[PDB]
């Protein structure tokens, strides 16, 4: 009984930053969210521009960008209304509620001003979300909560995990869905991101481990893969994206027969 | 066969970002770390130097300071060096090692140029650690290892708490403690840092939870209390971390004997 994106995009329960994404995922047929992990803003956009047509998400670590401005947000957002490609600041929210809300809103990088998504770990217990949740419902973005993730050694498995999608479940008003390794929530409401993805066997020297596209669309049924390293240190990087994205995308036409 | 903190600073296994500490507590007096909450730089730094004969240590979240700069971090280890006081920054690093070594060294805020201590939590696996490392160790920093949380909901309990407790005692180079609610390791080489500290009952809106410095260092053995909006909501912040200063002291020597 496993739906399309555009259908997932017109359930009851769907968020509105969800339906968006997964009818510009059908629309452009790309489940392919470029890690832009970069440090120069000319880089960021440089390639946001190339690449936005072949992406459905483009994420950032803004506390990496020597030279970050909120006027380089700006920009980023006229390509990604022009391209047509969600915002997901990858924060990964970590602490007590009534901080996280200061640290998405306020400071330099004003968050929740430009990203249409961000990440929040379980581990504080609920809180994080509902502080979250203070600044994102009125500025109309979602969250992902990170339930599993790709590096050795993750902590983020059984009844942690199980935690998450709990949190998740509990929270639909905010929460649109996860960072996982694999299909975590029997719920199509909610989409699921993986990181970790190369189309290579491999890994980093720090953690990281790599599973395929089809592996992790195909195999694991997650929705989304988020690839940095594998398409960025390619010389050609709009060819790498399309490699990506042609790989995800036929993984997910194939599950859904 | 509890010892002082000035002994503890001499302990063959001491990392020396601890031994600076531990020797600055014993001089001062103090085991009160200041949560130096605010989101105005002029009040951060008057804090620092009203407040820093009375604490041992400030914590930042500099991604809440609507008004950092560099030259603010300058004036702080001013202050720090004047008064005797290490700076943490309650980063709470939650990534892959790749990211977490740039998220560290790197950005606007280049967080390892500036703080002597900087937290991370164990989720991801140890790689986490080994990445910050890479950055911290050539710095001659230190980092802490999130244990426990203070808040309603708090995963990181049981295996996961073991979990930190190991992965610190096995990059020991680095790690230097724990932010816990609680002693979780039994070698007192390793500092216990303690939040959700209030002198009443209570909690916040947002999931937090108050205990008293008696019950957190006295009862459940650690080391330090952090405490923010028990004293800076005060009206009188400096005789607020007088009373935070002295009950925490006394339930440190209270244990001791
Ligand atoms: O479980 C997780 C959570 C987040 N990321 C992020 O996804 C990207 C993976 O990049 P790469 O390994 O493809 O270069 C990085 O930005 C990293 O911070 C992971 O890799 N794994
Ligand atoms: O388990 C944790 C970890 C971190 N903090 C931090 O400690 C401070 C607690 O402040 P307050 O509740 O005393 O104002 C805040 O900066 C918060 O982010 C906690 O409260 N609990």
């Amino acid at each position: 009984m496993e739906l399309s994106f555009g259908a997932r995009a017109e359930l009851p329960r769907i968020h509105p930053v969800a339906s968006k994404l997964l009818r510009l995922m059908q629309k452009k047929e790309t489940n392919l969210c470029l890690s832009a992990d970069v440090s120069l803003a000319r880089e960021l956009l440089q390639l946001a521009d190339a690449l936005g047509p072949s992406i459905c998400m483009l994420k950032t670590h803004v506390d990496i960008l020597n030279d970050f401005t909120l006027d380089v947000m700006k920009e980023l957002i006229t390509l990604a209304k022009c391209h047509e490609f969600l915002i997901f600041e990858d924060r990964a929210f970590a602490d007590i509620g009534n901080t996280v809300k200061k640290q998405y809103e306020g400071g330099i990088f004003k968050i929740a001003s430009w990203a249409d998504l961000v990440n929040a770990h379980v581990v504080p217990g609920s809180g994080v979300v509902k502080g979250l949740q203070e600044v994102g419902l009125p500025l109309h973005r979602g969250c992902l909560l990170i339930a599993e993730m790709s590096s050795t050694g993750s902590l983020a498995t059984g009844d942690y995990t199980r935690a998450a999608v709990r949190m998740a479940e509990e929270h639909s008003e905010f929460v649109v869905g996860f960072i996982s390794g694999s299909r975590v929530s029997m719920k199509p409401e909610f989409l699921h991101l993986t990181p970790g993805v190369q189309l290579e066997a491999g890994g980093d020297n720090l953690g990281q481990q790599y599973n395929s596209p089809q592996e992790v669309i195909g195999k694991r049924g997650s929705d989304i893969i988020i690839v940095g390293r594998g398409i960025i240190s390619a010389a050609d990087r709009l060819e790498a994206a399309e490699m990506y994205r042609k790989a995800a995308w036929e993984a997910y036409l194939s599950r859904l027969g």
